[PDB]
């Protein structure tokens, strides 16, 4: 079975074609991310790019004994490999493990591969900097970046309320690192608290995981006492509940079998301009495609400890493409299928983030009319579904025999299952997306502040009563393996 | 090592793994040879699952022993390009510069023309093109078995030096009758009138089983020149090697003389004859949309006199029609208006994709280049000139010099990011389209007074020039990942 991130390699090695590796030198800085941007990023990066396997980099140049992981959840294919499901169904599949969570349990530290290596800060030869090799994206981002740091944190007036969510993290100092924190998030409102009374947070960064936390953790989950509810997924995924070891330098707990963990609480009272030390006005790369800003006011964590297992590998992404599209699109093709099947039942059949918006802009909702009443019911499916994501900003609707997966198939549909002046409804003045950079005024009229949209429903749907005009060419159901069966 | 026939190309083919393979599991021609490549290779607005593969040999066909039949040999605009000798992105560019300087066709004796090394004639009793070659039905529902890349060749029964060459599909209706289709205002039909008028056949030739560069060419438009069988003059500029043509054997007509099969046939005038006159099943055949057409009610009808091939002779059509149609049409419409575009706006169109989804027509992708200030409205003055110049075009997207135009989803990509709705689109109501659309119907849209008719759509999915600054993307640093991967490249 699968209870880490090297076991899940295991199996990754069992199906070629998902996981290789290589000696060949390469630079953390800006040269391994261009170098996957040709493999296997994928997602809106720009092209050439596609989707690939997952890369280990063995020799990283001023990093000897490091390795770097990268790619891992950039492919639905391999995601659903790596939970055992069909991709199609892989959204139905987490969600359902989402009704029916196993909670986390706390295991001693001789059960926590994560930490047979410990490392504390107030060590005067410890420098974060020497010690992990966390690689940037483009030459002009604001500095080193982790981007797939699973921090956990819970109230400082209770503890029994936690919180676990995946940030991303900026090296600024040998011992102090720059991240921001959500409006409205629960850790977010740990920290008002705690900085409120001048007092730090403690908080854990887990990085190098199942796959099946990192999926688990991006979807809404119930709340219990000392819950850490998030992991309940790849508890109900794994059907094994996700082990938690006691920080050994901060009040805070951490994944037990995580490949590195970075100990440190958020200062109270003290800000950091995210570019400080490259001056380039930029942060990274986000999921829409374009750079982001550098923000000018972020929190600093000061690290106390650095644990890890032997022969740690750190594990991040590149893009952040298909990664991203797979993280945030799994729980956004979630909730829209719990909306749509709660209003409507037995009506949508599918539902797609579509990887060209991150998984978050463009929804495809794969729909069918069983009866005349079912007209009528495409665009209703399209309002639960803007309502139930607000940050999408495109819905398009196709009937049951379009593969919503594929691209030229929706294109497909647009061409020859749609009207410009019947099938397209616009919907100005609705909030959507800060990093979408045509949600301007200066885009748009009808736009009054960014991050507002005009929002467009594209009804590719056969008409009801034109159904049986509409019928695909019926080709003959055949097995065609004998006949080429190295295809297969 | 040079091609000048269908069997040197495979033969190119085998030396790039992945563009051909060949089975010798036994195949049905009827529904089932479609339906197995269907999976494979048929591609284009084929009903999922299929996708772009190899071209395709069925060297065992059922009831038909020393039959092979070939399909797909231009259902990948990669396996164009190869079989042209160059990069696909350039394929409308490269067809495009070979029209413009041609290479006229020259006729040779039988001693030269392997497609006659076999003779049928039809005033034998014990003739029939049923058993003479195997037509595969693409779906149980089609009107009968049918040939999809017939290259017929055509003169005028009164001046002869006024010739026409042209793709066709024939439907088998009898053991010496063909049904085919031929469009209003092209020369073989005007050729037909005046034979018909006189009550005089016409004698055409039916050539299958070609090189790739012909039947790419032939799609092209073509000057007129005295004997001139213009539309070869690009294959012959293709390879630098003139088509040679041969005289026929039963019909006042010639034929190409490196074909694989020749058929060579006469259309009776006066006699019509519906397509699914044999089944009934009130259909013709799938459509390059992607849905079956409807049988025509009046087809002239082709009385064959003889059948000739070579030895072997290797049977050739398509399946889908799928991305086979969307190279032979789309290559066409990309060099149109690719030409209209730098003619009127130089050095603003970077490319042009007829894209597959519009099986080569109705989806034009275009990609510009915003070069100064003054080039902001050009963008719609591009989709303007490409409306006008393809008149079966339907919708229109423009996007700028870094978005892939053949990559769907970075097509989509830009129409998330770099459009607004109620900003970016601009419907043109009214416009005559195409008939095979279905959604071109009055019971669609009231603003569409009769089939054939559509409300076409132009999506500007270019960045404001004055904006250009804010949506540059990511720039990752520029590497040769070949040492870190050597198996991947």
């Amino acid at each position: 079975p699968i209870n880490d991130l090297r076991s899940a390699i295991a199996l990754l090695q069992r199906h070629p074609g998902h996981y290789i590796e290589t000696d060949h030198p390469v630079d953390p800085n800006a040269e391994l991310a261009g170098v996957y941007r040709h493999i296997g990023a994928g997602g809106t990066v720009k092209r050439p790019t596609r989707t690939g396997p997952a890369m280990m980099f063995n020799s990283v140049k001023g990093y000897p004994g490091s390795r770097i992981l990268v790619g891992m959840h950039a492919s639905r294919e391999r995601a659903a490999l790596l939970l055992g499901c069909v991709p199609s169904k892989l959204a139905q599949h987490v969600g359902q493990a989402v009704k029916n969570p196993v909670a986390p349990v706390v295991v001693p530290a001789s059960q926590a591969p994560c930490q047979e290596q410990v490392f504390y800060a107030d060590d005067p030869d410890f420098d974060l900097r020497k010690l992990l090799p966390a690689p940037t994206n483009t030459p002009i981002d604001a500095g080193p970046f982790f981007c797939l740091g699973l921090v956990l944190a819970s109230d400082p007036e209770d503890t029994s309320l936690t919180d676990v969510t995946i940030h991303r993290l900026c090296v600024q100092e040998r011992d102090e690192l720059s991240m921001f924190l959500a409006a409205g998030r629960h850790i977010e409102v740990f920290r008002k608290k705690a900085e409120a009374a001048g007092k730090p947070l403690p908080v854990t960064i887990n990085m190098g995981l199942d796959p099946a936390i990192y999926i688990g953790a991006c979807f809404e989950a119930p709340t219990t006492p000392f819950g850490y509810n998030e992991l309940g997924v790849a508890g109900a995924l794994r059907q094994q509940p996700v082990e938690l070891v006691q920080g050994v330098a901060v009040k805070e707990k951490a994944i037990a079998r995580a490949e590195i963990i970075i100990e440190g609480e958020l200062l109270p009272g003290v800000r950091v301009r995210e570019d400080q030390h490259t001056n380039t006005g930029h942060a990274m790369p986000e999921f829409p495609g374009y750079c982001g800003e550098a923000n000018p006011s972020l929190p600093v964590i000061k690290v106390k400890a650095v644990t890890m297992r032997n022969h740690a590998i750190l594990q991040t992404l590149v893009g952040p493409g298909e990664e991203h599209t797979t993280l945030a699109g799994l729980p956004t093709e979630a909730s829209i299928r719990n909306a749509v099947e709660e209003a409507i039942p037995g009506f949508l059949q599918n539902v797609y983030a579509h990887t060209a918006g991150g998984g978050k802009f463009l929804g495809i909702l794969q729909v069918k009319k069983r009866q005349p009443s079912d007209e009528g019911r495409q665009g209703q499916a399209a309002l639960i579904a803007l309502a139930t994501y607000s940050e999408l900003k495109n819905i398009i609707l196709v009937d049951e025999d379009v593969d919503i997966f594929d691209s030229d198939d929706i294109l497909w549909a647009m061409t020859t299952r749609m009207q410009g002046d019947v099938s397209i409804t616009t919907l100005p003045g609705i909030r959507g997306h800060q990093l979408d950079p045509s949600q301007s005024p200066d885009y748009s009229t009808s736009i009054r502040g960014n991050g507002i949209s005009c929002k467009t429903i594209f009804d590719c749907t056969v008409p009801w009563a034109l159904k049986a005009r509409f019928e695909r060419a019926p080709f003959m159901e055949v097995d065609p393996t004998p006949w080429a069966p190295e295809l297969f």
